């Protein structure tokens, strides 16, 4: 059977902050931007490791997120609604109120990946937008 798993978007951070699937699991997966304020703002979702920052030379207390070196999914064919295969550089940006749903079977990606977005130059980042998703093998 296909899992349903829903991700919540709110400024800054995701609900929930931390999921697992197993390597073969069959995931529908919601990202759903349930952004709080007025007005709602854009946010994105990216699966990936190890995260990239900016760099000018000069030491930084929080260093300022811009992506991820390894997308999660990378080859992993999606269906999403009438739409069938791989996206290249995958990653789901939503306005406010806006939902998007996709299903997959997990790809053999096992260990520590994680989530976030690199929206308004990493402050979304800063303020918590950053989650973890375990990938355990095949039960
Ligand atoms: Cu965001």
């Amino acid at each position: 059977g296909v899992h349903h798993y829903t991700i919540d978007e709110f400024n800054y951070y995701y609900k929930p902050d931390r999921m697992t699937w197993h390597v073969g699991e069959k995931v529908e997966l919601t990202i759903d931007n349930r952004s709080q304020s007025a007005p709602p703002i854009a946010h994105q979702f990216s699966i990936g490791r190890t995260l990239v920052s900016r760099d000018n030379g000069f030491p930084k207390s929080q260093a300022i997120a811009v992506g991820w070196k390894d997308n999660f999914f990378d080859g992993v064919p999606i269906t999403s609604g009438g739409q069938t295969g791989p996206v290249p550089a995958f990653s789901v940006s939503l306005n406010g109120g806006q939902k998007y749903t996709f299903s997959f079977v997990v790809p053999n990606k096992p260990g520590k990946w994680e989530y976030g977005c690199f929206l308004q130059t990493g402050q979304h980042f800063m303020n918590g937008a950053h989650g973890i998703l375990d990938i355990l093998p095949a039960q």
